């Protein structure tokens, strides 16, 4: 594997829908996956186009494209990576499990890409429906058209943090209603939040950096994974800033449904937003080791390679974990 890159040297706004990264459509065997960013990267070729790439390749590109910030590049990067990547070959499919990323690990690890259900990817998405109702992945017409209405109400026609704090409430509860198996905790729960800032914070085209992204931007990049013509990415780093807007909102407890509609039960062993260290040590003791609970040699090194590169993206306070030890 090779080292997480650091931060931009510079971080200006300027044109990312440039000459050197056009959009283009998708080919037979492109993938794409949950992620608008990546996938926008994937279809301007910031990214591999067909949407298999190397943790350094998508920190580089989710930085040059949308100035995504450093630790949060490569906390999101290497968590996806340790639970839907090949750490042999140091691939990761940004959507569909594909035989891409070489040959696979043995059970129980999965490497089934980002459209992995339950281990980076979960439910209440925005604009991508549970996974308990047929597809985790795809654009979603009624979905998007709900984000359209919530940004009517909420946002005087445009998405901002306001809408953001309404529109996650209303997944989550549309998902208490309907989905038995509704999960929201531990790393999901953090994520959920979080995303929802992200296309006020990098999707605002940065000559303007106001937080208020107009619809048909939003379509452009949430359906067809393609910039604006002309646009510039955000004129600082960031990522969740504002996540305590959408909190405050309707604050949340992390819980799942219990086997049935309408059960919804907190758990107290999830971590929330009050311990997040703990969520990081969960996502390392229980998560990634559920995967790899006995590795070969070759594995383990692999493992403790990509876990020292998460803890870069980990928060300072927090302490180190080595499940497979130093
Ligand atoms: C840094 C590497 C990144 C990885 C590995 C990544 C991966 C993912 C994944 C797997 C999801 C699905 C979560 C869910 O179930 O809803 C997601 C959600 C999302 N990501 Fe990213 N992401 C990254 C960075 C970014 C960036 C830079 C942007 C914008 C520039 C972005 C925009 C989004 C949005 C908008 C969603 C929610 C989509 C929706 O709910 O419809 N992400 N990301
Ligand atoms: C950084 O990039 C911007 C936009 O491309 C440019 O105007 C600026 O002069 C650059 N800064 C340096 C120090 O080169
Ligand atoms: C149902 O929930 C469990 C974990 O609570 C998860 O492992 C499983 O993949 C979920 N499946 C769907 C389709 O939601
Ligand atoms: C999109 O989401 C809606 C609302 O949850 C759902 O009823 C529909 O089956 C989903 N799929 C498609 C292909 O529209
Ligand atoms: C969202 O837009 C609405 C209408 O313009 C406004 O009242 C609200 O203050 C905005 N919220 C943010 C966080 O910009
Ligand atoms: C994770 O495991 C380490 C031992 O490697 C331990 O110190 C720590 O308390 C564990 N944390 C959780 C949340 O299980
Ligand atoms: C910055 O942390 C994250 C990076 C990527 C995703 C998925 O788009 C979620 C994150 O946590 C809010
Ligand atoms: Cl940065
Ligand atoms: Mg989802």
């Amino acid at each position: 594997p090779g080292l997480p890159p650091g931060p931009l040297e510079n971080s200006s706004a300027k044109l990312v829908n440039d000459e050197a990264h056009p959009w283009k459509p998708l080919r037979p065997g492109d993938i794409r996956g949950p992620c608008p960013g990546l996938n926008t990267l994937a279809s301007h070729g910031y990214l591999p186009r067909n949407g298999v790439a190397t943790p350094a390749q998508i920190i580089n590109a989710v930085q040059e494209g949308f100035n995504f910030d450093n630790q949060a590049a490569i906390f999101a990067t290497y968590a996806a990576h340790l639970v839907d990547g090949n750490l042999i070959t140091d691939l990761l499919s940004i959507g569909r499990k594909t035989r891409l990323t070489g040959p696979d690990p043995p059970p129980p690890a999965s490497v089934g890409g980002l459209n992995e259900h339950g281990t980076f990817e979960g439910d209440a998405s925005m604009t991508r429906g549970d996974a308990f109702f047929g597809n985790n992945h795809d654009f979603n017409e009624t979905l998007f058209e709900q984000l359209v209405d919530y940004s009517n109400r909420f946002g005087g026609g445009k998405y901002n943090l306001t809408v953001a704090g309404e529109l996650r409430f209303k997944r989550i509860q549309d998902s208490i209603a309907t989905n038995p198996n509704f999960s929201f905790v531990d790393f999901r729960f953090f994520t959920a939040y979080g995303e929802t800032t992200f296309p006020a914070n990098l999707f605002v085209d940065g000559r303007r950096d106001d937080g208020q992204l107009d619809m048909d931007a939003a379509r452009s990049f949430f359906q067809f994974s393609r910039m604006p013509d002309d646009f510039f990415r955000a004129p600082s780093p960031r990522s969740g800033t504002g996540v305590e807007v959408v909190v405050q909102a309707h604050p949340m407890q992390p819980g799942r449904n219990v086997g049935k509609i309408n059960s919804y039960t907190v758990d107290p062993t999830s971590s929330d937003f009050s311990t997040p260290c703990l969520m990081y040590e969960k996502f390392v003791n229980i998560t990634v080791k559920s995967l790899y609970p006995n590795p070969t040699v070759q594995l383990r090194k692999a493992l403790n390679t990509n876990l020292d590169f998460l803890f870069q993206g980990v928060a300072a306070g927090c302490t180190q974990v080595f499940p497979y030890g130093r």
